[PDB]
């Protein structure tokens, strides 16, 4: 009779394309691309995600908790991550500030970026180094504290002096005062009224000059006296006074400064930031929401495929990476029992079949490790920038997409050239161990075999389901049929 | 006599690199880089490149279609591809404006880079909404129509009150007024004059001030009230009065202020621009000329190879890309009939040889199927962001030369290493045909066979022309040249 | 007897990690990663690295050799390399320059980052072409020449004009002068004094006004007229009058304006620029230290490993890359005499063994050259661009800092896979090289060979260390033995 081995046919269901077959059929596959449904935003599986300053503060908008305006000093706690969800922050329990016409309106959303804030405990300019001594802060009559008593902002100081009249000019300066790892922020403005009302408190009518040169730029201030837009983003009514505002970042070894004539707000306190974190545009949280990644398209999203296929948008946690077609991956064999690599005897017996588990389950093995390794791509990671804002200038914002883009589309086309590759190994590998059976078939039959040549054998005696058993299991001798075993070595 | 297969040797006529044979001497190789030739600008082949704004407006220049001229009002067509032809265009058909003393200088360029340009059907500030009730726009003596009457700009309005004197000043706010997928452009400015013409027709003969905030930054101008420089880039001869100028750009959701005193020039009508497509720097078009890509160094070229030699330089359409040396890749056998993988039999009746042409067609098939694959790389496509202008500021210009720069070094190593890869796959593919033949020589031949085991074979017969044509088509049995077919698996 | 041929089994030492196999034990491994030790600055072993603009030059700083002071002409040599020693360099040697109110303190660090620097031998506007004709540079009592003569800068001119009172203001254009390929680079600024003075020497009493536009931005200047900061960074003591700076740069086809009233200071000679070269940030250069690379992180290294794990950090030279985690590579065979490829025969004989130096020494061959092939991943260069300082604004300095990392971690991460796959390969190409080997051993033992089908085989008669050196050298004869040897080719 005719024993031999090989692989069993079955019914094709899916195609795949390799790079030298093109087009297989092949029993089953694997999908490594999905396409994910929308949901609500939520906290990271990993940790806690940042929507507001202070969310133990009860009627502080964002504004107000970066202005450490009195009754809005809470505790702010930690977060890996952030959302943006306000693109123009407002402000509503002080002195009214003239938010949009310097740049001064996008704070809070510069305070996000970092895991770590802390205030200052002590001030960016000692208050007894001016030029003209005897200055006092003055509280406000607006700017009232929990109980009602007049105060003071808390991180710009309204300055009066001794003397009330002209002045030529005044230079300050100011230096690093955070740690060496962190970010020192600070603010400082200048006042505005009507013409009586500073020739009353000032001692001057004309529009005067401020200077400010930091290590970003030069700044020149001339605010306009008299007629002022409507009276908005304040606690108090009928106000006739307005503050202009600028302000300053600083790194460590750096230093900033400031000429001014009469009518100038000093610094006060200032923030000191660390650890910088991604931001997320989207909206605010919503209760007891927890997924695997936040994506600015679709929400709060799962990972059940390592690729996705879709629109394109930012992310940050454990999430899928874009991807421009459908792929998919060989599980199994090519197409045309219990196992794919089996023995198969014919002859006058009818035919009779069996199967390998050792065999078959080698390959099974190899092709989740190539899936495992072909997983581990979207895990490159480990370095975190600053990053910049949303609102800056369009240069700026375009380089970062251009850089995003040429990003997505070479890890794109990787993917893609790594999974033909994977398709082809596979393919091959079966071929492989199809011809690695047959060395094993033919060391225990002896030398009276009379093999095909293409993988099957000629032998004098009939077999059985025993026979099939035995080559299977591997204890098998033809001298227990009768032919003859071999030649010892031993002469 | 001895029968064997394999391949046919012949002369090598090219050396070809691998990573682990060093050099190989092959019989043929593919060249896979060319230098190309330079030729003139003209159309790409997939659709219309844009060089001026009107090809319909004759007497204009790219300034005074900007600018919303009388006499330049056509129709702006769409294109796929833009060429920077002029970096300084001028103007001459109104009255003189200070162009290289703000930024609005480049403003071609800057329209230049979206596929859609359309002009505002409305007004970007209302007329009614000023201060002053009583305003209008004065028509001016110079900018005459096609008639010869009277007329104003059409994107910038003459503006004139009803009081004459001195003012504090005045604020107003602009908001975004386009779609939502389009950028709006506009354009505001100041009138500059004598001392006695001022107090003609404003009241003033001091100097004023005007303050613009925007998302990109703050600008504050008092211009000069003087001595002017020549008279230039207008169509009106013996004027007094110069007009100082700026532009402003706004994305959906975003909003802008103006504060400004006696003499301001408010905005009209202005731009809605979408679709940013790709622009290089070259020449004007030729007439009927029509390339596959355009390449700012050499201009028109074709794409007869998937890489290319030579001076580095951007490029818009279908053109190879840059590498660092030249490469061949092997299109044949190693060196040392009809076709290469073939028999042979030798013996006492001399030496006959055939050839096989199933087997060594599937070879070239492989090779081809690969060359393909590898040029495919040359189409990582399909992501298009905004891109800047060439003459804005050093850093953004040498951060995005870097980006380039980087990009292409990446390219070319990845390219070099697929090249290398790809030839020893193909060399070892070889030694594998060469191999499968010899199963398939083994199966039709019998037990009775002597094989030297190095691919050659012992048989106890004569063999002929018809036994070689034999053993090629398949169809061989050894029982009709009179030796033991095989034993039948009945017993 | 029984002879057969296969590897030698030896001891495992080390662990290394494939794809599919997971962790396999090697007897032998070479090491890709390793700690650099810190260590002095010093020039590299390729060329000159510059830490001081005029090393010849005695007495003199950065700052002065910058602003072309006078004793202070020496010769700038040329290097390949530069080193950032002052974050804020200083000047000794002439009339105090408010250096911290502007943009002019990082001079210095800008001349520092190109090959060549000249010394321009014209002037960058005509000095008779001016609105008042009469016009001269004013000597300084304090800046003085060698000798002790009375003497100018020699890059900015202290105008005065024939007329003496108030004026409109005057405009002047300047145009590129050096070549094509050149970056010029100027400087000007205005004079600051007492009241009572400028209406001796100028004729005014209030702050006047400064205009400068270019392809960078606007500045506007009026500095104040009074009290001021502390006399420091000059030779000259008891001086009431500070000079206010500025610098500018253009490229080939670039122009700017200026416009000025009384108190301007011209600008004079200026520098060309050209050949763009690195700069790392650390200390000032050691005596006699030479080094491969320069870390800015620890210093002067030397490369014996193509890759190194440690802190991140900058580099200039011949220096590795970084790399997340150790890396090893097999460099011998299996784990379970002078080679590992050898033959053995047993028998009643006892067992004997012999060793293959041809095959052994392929496998060594082939290691080496993927070994050299992983090597040249770090040489990827060829495009230098004009990169930027350190200095600057923080979103340009994050965005090149995100660049950089970008382009680190796809490196580590493409170096980690072809270490995983070159383990592989090699793993594999034993395995194919012992099977090679067996047909060789088939081809000369004849026709009566009774191979056992796992590589050995059963032959009639007893081998001595005769039989092993003849099947070694290739030189055996069954006849010679007493087997039959073939069946002739010719009946
Ligand atoms: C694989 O997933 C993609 C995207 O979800 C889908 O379009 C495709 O029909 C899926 N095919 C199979 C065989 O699962
Ligand atoms: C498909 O792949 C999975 C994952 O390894 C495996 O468990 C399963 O058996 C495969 N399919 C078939 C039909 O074997
Ligand atoms: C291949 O093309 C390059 C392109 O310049 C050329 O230098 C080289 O000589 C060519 N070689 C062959 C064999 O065609
Ligand atoms: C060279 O390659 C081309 C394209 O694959 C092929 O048509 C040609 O036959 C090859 N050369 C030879 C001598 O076969
Ligand atoms: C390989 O080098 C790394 C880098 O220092 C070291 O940690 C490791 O111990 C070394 N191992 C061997 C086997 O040389
Ligand atoms: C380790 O590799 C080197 C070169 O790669 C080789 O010279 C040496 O023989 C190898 N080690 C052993 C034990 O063979």
């Amino acid at each position: 009779d005719k024993i031999c081995a090989g692989v069993a046919s079955g019914k094709g269901t899916h195609r795949v394309e390799t790079i030298t077959k093109g087009e297989v059929l092949v029993t089953n596959a694997i999908n490594m691309t999905h396409t994910p449904t929308s949901g609500p935003f939520g906290d990271l599986k990993t940790g806690n995600v940042r929507d507001k300053l202070c969310p133990t503060c009860t009627g502080c908008t964002d504004m107000d908790v970066a202005l450490m305006t009195p009754t809005c000093n809470g505790v702010i706690p930690e977060a890996i991550a952030a959302i943006q969800h306000e693109n123009r922050p407002l402000q509503s329990k002080c002195n009214p500030i003239l938010h949009d016409l310097g740049n001064t309106r996008q704070l809070p959303n510069l305070l996000r970026k970092y895991k770590k804030i802390r205030k200052s405990s002590g001030i960016a300019f000692p208050l007894a180094s001016y030029a003209d001594q005897p200055v006092i802060s003055n509280p406000s009559g607006n700017c009232r504290d929990g109980n009602g008593v007049e105060s003071e902002f808390g991180s710009l100081l309204w300055l009066t002096g001794n003397t009330k009249g002209a002045i030529t000019g005044e230079t300050i300066t100011i230096t690093h005062q955070c740690n060496n790892d962190e970010v020192m922020v600070l603010v400082w403005g200048a006042w505005a009224d009507l013409s009586a009302t500073m020739n009353t408190i000032y001692g001057v009518t004309t529009p005067q000059t401020y200077v400010s040169n930091f290590p970003s730029g030069r700044f020149s201030m001339s605010p306009f006296l008299g007629n002022f837009p409507a009276l908005a983003e304040t606690e108090a009514t009928t106000a006739t006074g307005r503050i202009y505002l600028r302000m300053e970042v600083l790194e460590s070894g750096q230093r900033g400064t400031i000429q001014y004539q009469r009518g100038f707000m000093g610094p006060g306190k200032f923030w000191c930031l660390s650890e910088p974190i991604p931001v997320v545009k989207g909206a605010v949280k919503t209760n007891g929401a927890v997924s695997d990644c936040l994506h600015e398209v679709y929400g709060g999203i799962s990972k059940p495929t390592p690729f996705y296929t879709g629109n394109r948008g930012k992310s940050v946690g454990n999430c899928p990476k874009w991807v421009r077609k459908p792929l998919l991956v060989v599980n199994g064999t090519k197409a045309r029992i219990a196992g794919w690599h089996g023995y198969s005897s014919t002859g006058d017996h009818g035919t009779k079949v069996a199967a390998d588990l050792v065999s078959t389950q080698k390959a099974m093995d190899a092709i989740t490790a190539r899936i495992n390794n072909m997983n581990k791509m979207t895990e490159r990671a480990f370095s975190v920038t600053d990053s910049t804002m949303q609102e800056i200038q369009k240069e700026i914002k375009d380089l970062d997409k251009k850089i995003d883009d040429v990003r997505a589309d070479e890890t794109a086309a990787q993917i893609e050239m790594i999974v033909l590759l994977e398709n082809e190994n596979i393919i091959n590998a079966e071929d492989e161990h199809v011809h690695a059976l047959k060395q094993k078939l033919t060391k225990m039959l002896g030398p009276s075999a009379q093999d095909m040549g293409d993988g099957c054998f000629i032998v004098d005696h009939q077999c059985k389901e025993d026979c099939l058993r035995e080559i299977v299991s591997g204890n098998y001798t033809p001298s227990k049929y009768g032919m003859d075993e071999f030649k010892s070595p031993i002469i």
